[PDB]
């Protein structure tokens, strides 16, 4: 079988996003493009070419595909047709393509390979990775790549959530409702209404609590929660959290909980929450900044391509 990897049959290539990435929460985008025009000369793809791709690295940081080692995708063609099969294999991806390819002509695809990043660096300095990359491709020039690998030095916001792609569940995403992190004296009940957005759902049975107070930390589950700390409800897509004062008193509650993409080409998928409690100085909190209670994870799934003619 031929391989393509280093041959000039690539015509676009883009790393998204650009700039100073800050955290591995977001998946870092890969482009390809790609066509059987090889240095101005026509190939003929056959069942069992490839080339491989390679994500970048270094000693501390290295990406990778969010896939298990050794998971396959097929690469379609249009009704539909298996022209090409992806294998992510970590920081390698192997495209190869399958028997039908001797169908068609003039053949054309693309390729939106999704990674996420591990960072290993723990140094007090704040610090920055610099991994420009062609994905192994020869023919292509490299792009820049910077990541922040942020520093560990020698909090007091009340309440935040987060959330991001699973790595163990591929579809999932995991997030965090951030409960009195400062183990507040709330002069009332809390109550959090989160609402999730098109395109994901709760997963059923996901849900469980950290529960930390005067020096101690308890994961329990929903279940738990509901006969010692509070109440959660879920309906349809709103999750509401309820913890009367007395029990949120100095105590900092992490609700956890993972929900499912049904539409697959959702640009994002979004979370926002709203919450009202008295401080500990007895004042009413109204406007918790919208930056804190609602976040998103960009779509994380990995996409391909292939187009011609018989």
């Amino acid at each position: 079988a031929k391989d393509y990897t280093n041959e000039a049959i690539f015509t676009q290539f883009d790393v998204n996003p650009k700039g100073l990435i800050n955290n591995p929460s977001q998946p870092i985008e890969f482009n390809l493009a790609f066509s059987d025009m090889n240095n101005g000369q026509k190939v003929k793809f056959k069942p069992g070419d490839f080339f491989d791709l390679t994500l970048p690295s270094n000693d501390e940081v290295s990406l990778r595909s969010l896939r298990a080692m050794g998971s396959k995708m097929p690469v379609l063609a249009k009704k539909e047709i298996t022209l090409g099969e992806l294998t992510f294999n970590g920081s390698h991806i192997h495209f190869e393509f399958m028997e039908d390819v001797l169908q068609l002509e003039n053949v054309t695809g693309t390729i939106n390979l999704k990674s996420v990043y591990d960072n290993a660096y723990r140094g007090e300095d704040d610090k920055i990775a610099e991994l420009p990359t062609n994905l192994g491709l020869g023919s292509l020039d490299k792009q820049m790549i910077t990541i922040s690998q942020p520093g560990t030095p020698t909090s007091p916001i009340f309440y935040w959530k987060t959330g991001t792609f699973s790595t163990e569940v591929h579809g999932d995403m995991n997030w965090w409702l951030n409960i009195n992190s400062p183990k507040e004296a709330v002069q009332s009940d809390v109550k959090v209404i989160d609402t999730i957005g098109e395109g994901h759902k709760l997963v059923d049975g996901s849900i469980m609590v950290d529960v930390e107070a005067n020096g101690e930390l308890k994961h329990i589950s929903a279940e738990a929660f509901n006969k010692e700390y509070g109440t959660i409800t879920v309906e349809g897509q709103v999750l509401t959290v309820m913890i009367p004062k007395e029990k949120a008193a100095k105590t900092t509650f992490t609700v956890t909980y993972d929900t499912r993409a049904f539409d697959k080409k959702l640009e994002n998928y979004k979370n926002s929450s709203t919450i009202e409690y008295k401080d500990e100085s007895g004042n009413l909190v109204t406007d918790t900044p919208k930056h804190y209670t609602d976040t998103s994870v960009v779509n994380m799934f990995d996409d391909a391509t292939i187009g011609g003619e018989m």
